[PDB]
C-alpha cells in the first residue's frame, strides 16, 4: 500500500505517528487492525521509525486483540520484520533465525552452510519482549490458539529473542511452569513446519540450561524425536533428522542423570537401528555430506553417554554392552562403504565404550568380523566358505601397521587408541597378547621363519628396506610398546621381561641388541621419524631398567658406531646426535659394576670421547633447538596434525617418550656429571 516517491520527513513526522495512535486508540477493532497492516508496510522501510513509534502500541494492542486471530497474526509478523534490516529475500529473515537455532546450539554440516545481523533495535524489540515476563507468558498462550500461521510465528518470535537476550528469555519461560511441556507438544502439532521450528526452538532453550535439561527429559522427547527421526528416513533424513539429532545431544551433554535415563528407557535399540542403517546386503548405502555429519552426531550421542572420569561411566559401558551398540559401531569401523570421516569417529566411540572395563575388554576380545573370499575359492561346500572371521584385535593391529595409501592417518592413531582403551588397565590382557604375539614371531623366525599380518615383532625385531614408504608403522609400534612398558604401569617388568628375552633372525639375537643393529643402520635413513622412533623407545625401554641397560652395553661394537655417529657437522642432524647422545647417557645411568661393559669403563669411555660439558649441552640442545622444542604439550591432539612437502604428519615422538624426557630432564642431563 501506497507510492513510490514518499518523503522520510513526512512519512516519520505524520503518518507513523498517526498510525500508531489509531493502533492504540480507534475503538473498533476493524481500525486497530487496519492501522496495524499500514504500520506493517512502512516496517519493510523505515524499520527503526517504527521500532520508536510502532512498538510498545503494537505490544499492547497484541495484549488487548489476543483473542483476534487476524490482529495477532498482523502484530507478529510486524514484529518478525522489524527484528532485522537483512540482506536476505525474507523480510522476516525466517532463513536467519532458524539458522541462528541451528549455529549457536549444534555442528551442522560446515561445508552445506558456509554463512551480525542484529542491531540495537534487534536488541530494543528483545528486551521490549524480555523485560515483560507477561508478553512471553502470552506468546506461550498464543500455542493454544487454533491458527497455523500464529503458533509458528509465535515459535520463530521466541527463537529470535534466544538468539538475541538468551537468559532474560530462557528466566520468562522457565518462570511459567506448563511452559516446556508444552513446546515439547508443539512436535505432535499437525503442521510439519510447526513440529520442524519446535526441535530447533527446543535445542536453543535447552542448549547450557541444566533445569530446562531436566525438565525437556521428563515429557518423554527421546520417543519423539526417535519417531521423527525413523519417520524423516533416518540417517537419509537431511536437517530434520541433524535438528533431532543435535536436540537429543543437548538435552544428554553433561547430564549424567540424563543419560542414564536415556539408556534406560528403551533408546539403545532405536540408536543401534539408526547407526546400523549405512550396513545392508540389500543396498549400497549412499553418502554425502548431511548423512556423515547424521551418523557422526549419532556416535557422538553414544560418545557422551561413557565420557571417561564420571562415576556413571562403568554403568553406561556395562548398558551399551548389553545391547548391539558395540558390535553396530565396531561394523561402521571397518565396513568397506564407511567415509574417511565416519571410521575414526567409529573407532574413537568404540574406545570410550571400552576404556579401562574388564567387562568390555574381555568382550571385544572375542568379537571377530566377516570377510569375503581368498586365493581359489570354489563356492561349493567341499572346497569351503569363502566368509571367513577375523579377531577385531588383528584387524586393528594390520589396519594401524600396514594400512597406509588406503586408510587415513587418522584411522591408524583412532586404531592405535582403541588398542590401548582394550589393554588399558588390564595386566591379564596385555600379558595374555604379547605371550600370544611372540608365538606368531617364533613361526616367522623358528618353525617356517627359515626353510593377513598383524604381528607388532615382525615390524619391531625385522628390517624392512622400503620402511622409509610407511615410516609410521614403525612409530606405531614403537608407541604401542612403549605404552605397555609404562614404569608407573602396574606389572610392566613383566612385560618388559618378555620383549627383552625374545629372540631372532635378521640382517641367535635378542630384542635389545637385534633393535641396536636396526637402529645404527637406520641413522643413514630417508625418514628421520624411524631413527628417532628406535632412538626414543631404547632409551625409553632402558631408563631405569638395569637388565636393559647390561643387554644395550653387551655390545662394545654398537656403543662404537653410536659415539662414532654422535660426531656431524654442528648443523647436520642435530636430533639424531642428541638422541644418540642421550642413549649413552641413559645407558651410563642404568649401568653397574655388573654390566657386560662395567661402569667405570663404560664411564670414561663416554667421558673422554665425548666429555660431561658436550653430553649436557646436547641434552639442553634437545629441549630446545630441536625437533622436540616444537611439539604441542598435547596428550590426544596426534589427530588431524600438519603436514610436510611429502605429505606426511608432523609427528615424530610418542607422547610416552615426551612424558619420560620431560619427567626427569635434569636426571638425564646430569647423567656424566657427579657420577663416578
Amino acid at each position: 500500500q501506497g507510492l513510490i516517491q514518499q518523503p522520510k520527513i513526512q512519512s516519520v513526522d505524520e503518518t507513523i505517528p498517526t498510525l500508531c495512535d489509531r493502533v492504540e486508540n480507534s475503538t473498533l477493532i476493524s481500525d486497530r487492525r487496519s492501522a496495524v497492516l499500514g504500520l506493517k508496510a512502512f516496517s519493510r522501510q523505515y524499520r527503526e521509525s517504527v521500532i520508536a513509534s510502532g512498538l510498545k502500541p503494537l505490544l499492547n494492542t497484541l495484549k488487548r486483540d489476543y483473542m483476534d486471530e487476524d490482529s495477532v497474526k498482523a502484530i507478529l509478523e510486524t514484529i518478525l520484520i522489524l527484528f532485522i534490516r537483512g540482506d536476505g529475500h525474507d523480510d522476516l529473515t525466517r532463513g536467519w533465525i532458524s539458522q541462528q537455532s541451528r549455529l549457536q546450539n549444534g555442528k551442522y554440516p560446515s561445508p552445506l552452510v558456509m554463512k551480525e545481523q542484529v542491531d540495537q533495535f534487534s536488541l530494543w524489540i528483545a528486551d521490549a519482549l524480555t523485560q515483560s515476563e507477561d508478553l512471553i507468558h502470552l506468546l506461550v498462550e498464543f500455542w493454544e490458539i487454533d491458527n497455523f500461521h500464529i503458533r509458528l510465528y509465535t515459535i520463530q518470535l521466541l527463537e529470535a529473542v534466544m538468539a538475541t537476550r538468551p537468559l532474560k528469555a530462557r528466566s520468562a519461560l522457565i518462570s511459567l511452569p506448563t511452559s516446556i511441556s508444552t513446546m515439547v507438544s508443539l512436535l505432535d502439532d499437525m503442521h510439519e513446519p510447526i513440529r520442524d521450528e519446535a526441535i530447533l526452538l527446543l535445542m536453543a532453550v535447552v542448549n547450557d540450561s541444566p533445569h530446562v535439561q531436566k525438565l525437556v527429559a521428563f515429557e518423554n522427547i527421546f520417543e519423539r524425536l526417535f519417531s521423527i527421526i525413523e519417520e524423516e528416513g533416518g540417517l537419509r533424513g537431511s536437517l530434520v533428522v541433524n535438528d533431532c539429532l543435535s536436540l537429543i545431544n543437548n538435552i544428554l551433554k553433561y547430564n549424567t542423570s540424563n543419560q542414564t535415563l536415556f539408556l534406560e528407557t528403551g533408546n539403545l535399540p532405536k540408536l543401534a537401528h539408526l547407526l546400523s542403517e549405512p550396513i545392508s546386503q540389500d543396498e549400497v548405502f549412499f553418502w554425502n555430506d548431511q548423512r556423515i555429519v547424521n551418523i557422526n552426531t549419532a556416535l557422538d550421542i553414544v560418545s557422551l553417554t561413557v565420557e571417561p572420569g564420571n562415576t556413571v561411566t562403568t554403568k553406561h559401558q556395562n548398558a551399551l554392552l548389553d545391547s548391539s551398540v558395540l558390535m553396530v559401531v565396531l561394523r561402521l569401523a571397518f565396513f568397506h562403504n564407511i567415509p574417511k570421516k565416519v571410521r575414526p569417529v567409529a573407532l574413537l566411540t568404540a574406545a570410550n565404550m571400552v576404556r579401562s572395563n574388564e567387562h568390555a575388554q574381555l568382550e571385544f576380545s572375542k568379537i571377530d568380523v566377516p570377510y569375503f573370499d581368498p586365493s581359489l575359492p570354489v563356492n561349493s561346500t567341499a572346497n569351503g566358505g569363502p566368509i571367513k572371521l577375523i579377531p577385531v584385535v588383528s584387524i586393528l593391529i594390520n589396519w594401524m601397521l600396514y594400512a597406509n595409501s588406503v586408510h587415513t592417518f587418522d584411522t591408524r592413531v583412532a586404531c592405535s587408541r582403541l588398542l590401548k582403551a582394550y589393554f588399558m588397565d588390564n595386566f591379564d590382557l596385555q600379558r595374555d597378547f604379547l605371550l600370544k604375539q611372540v608365538q606368531l614371531c617364533n613361526n616367522s623366525t623358528n618353525n617356517v621363519g627359515d626353510n593377513f599380518k598383524a604381528n607388532l615383532f615382525e615390524v619391531l625385531l625385522n628390517y624392512d628396506a622400503e620402511l622409509n614408504l610407511n615410516p609410521f608403522k614403525l612409530f606405531f609400534t614403537t608407541d604401542i610398546f612403549m605404552f605397555f612398558f609404562q614404569q608407573d604401569h602396574k606389572y610392566s617388568e613383566e612385560l618388559r621381561e618378555i620383549t627383552r628375552n625374545v629372540t631372532t633372525g635378521n640382517d641367535p639375537l635378542k630384542a635389545i641388541q637385534t633393535i641396536s643393529e636396526l637402529l645404527t643402520t637406520s641413522l643413514t635413513a630417508a625418514d628421520i621419524r624411524i631413527p628417532i622412533s628406535y632412538l626414543t623407545f631404547l632409551i625409553y625401554w632402558l631408563f631405569g631398567d638395569f637388565k636393559a641397560t647390561n643387554d644395550f652395553l653387551s655390545d662394545k661394537s654398537v656403543i662404537k658406531s653410536l659415539l662414532s655417529f654422535s660426531y656431524q657437522i654442528q648443523d647436520e642432524d642435530v636430533t639424531i646426535k642428541c638422541l644418540v647422545t642421550m642413549l649413552l647417557g641413559v645407558a651410563y645411568e642404568f649401568s653397574s659394576k655388573e654390566s657386560p661393559f662395567p661402569r667405570k669403563e663404560y664411564f670414561e669411555f663416554i667421558t673422554k670421547t665425548l666429555g660431561k660439558d658436550n653430553y649436557a649441552s646436547r641434552i639442553k640442545q634437545f629441549k630446545k633447538d630441536s625437533y622436540f622444542s616444537k611439539v604441542d604439550m598435547n596428550e590426544d591432539s596426534i589427530l588431524t596434525p600438519e603436514l610436510d612437502e611429502t605429505g606426511l604428519p608432523k609427528v615424530y615422538f610418542s607422547t610416552y617418550f615426551i612424558q619420560l624426557f620431560n619427567e626427569n630432564i635434569y636426571r638425564i642431563r646430569t647423567a656424566l656429571s657427579h657420577d663416578p
